[PDB]
This record gives structure tokens, sequence and C-alpha cells, in this order.
């Protein structure tokens, strides 16, 4: 499912998101684009051999198990293969999990080059609130 920006937002805003651990929705909604385009199939491999899986980009060697990453700890107790549907909750359980780890967003290497120090306000700015 590719969803749109104030889409996406309610749909993150119904989950709690929200000053979660501190981070305003705005956060959430920016590294959902830069992680994914808004897109909950997209996968991608990273060097080290792991890929990060949809919307968000869950890293599998801690997070969901794939099967094919040596190591995996699947820290949230998914498949995956369950993070790229439509049904964005298995997802925000697993966000809510790593964003509790420790080093916050900085989980999220695009948060950190691209949300991290700008008004992420732009990104909810026109959501019906
Ligand atoms: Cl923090
Ligand atoms: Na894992």
């Amino acid at each position: 499912k590719v969803f749109g920006r104030c889409e996406l937002a309610a749909a993150m805003k119904r989950h709690g998101l929200d000053n979660y651990r501190g981070y305003s929705l705005g956060n959430w909604v920016c590294a959902a684009k830069f992680e994914s385009n808004f897109n909950t199939q997209a996968t991608n491999r990273n060097t080290d051999g792991s890929t990060d899986y949809g919307i968000l980009q869950i890293n599998s060697r801690w997070w969901c198990n794939d099967g094919r990453t040596p190591g995996s700890r699947n820290l949230c107790n998914i498949p995956c293969s369950a993070l790229l549907s439509s049904d964005i909750t298995a997802s925000v359980n697993c966000a809510k999990k790593i964003v509790s780890d420790g080093n916050g967003m900085n989980a999220w290497v695009a948060w950190r080059n691209r949300c991290k120090g700008t008004d992420v306000q732009a990104w909810i700015r026109g959501c019906r609130l």
C-alpha cells in the first residue's frame, strides 16, 4: 500500500505514535518518507546482508526473522513479511519497541540524516487537527 502523507499521519496518530518516547508525529511521518517513500511493501538490502522491510524499514537482524539473516534475534516475534502489509499495526508495535532501545529515533539512519534538526511539522501541515 502506497500511503498519502496525511493518510499515513492519521494512521500513525490513531496508533498513538504521537510523542511516543517524546517524538512528535512529524518525526514519524518524516521517517516513513524517507525510509520507504510511504510504501508498506518496500524491502531493501543492507551490506551487512540484512534486509530492511516495510514503511519504516525494520531490520532483520534484530528485529523480525526472514530466514536469511545469520544471528537474527526476532526481538518483535515476527515474520519480516508481515511488516509489508497494508495494516501498519505490526510495524508500529515493533517501531515502539526499537525507539524505546535507548538510541531513540537515531535507530533510523534516514531519520538521523534527513529529519533530525528540521522542522518536522511540514510533515503534517494540511492534516486533518
Ligand atoms: Cl530520545
Ligand atoms: Na531478527
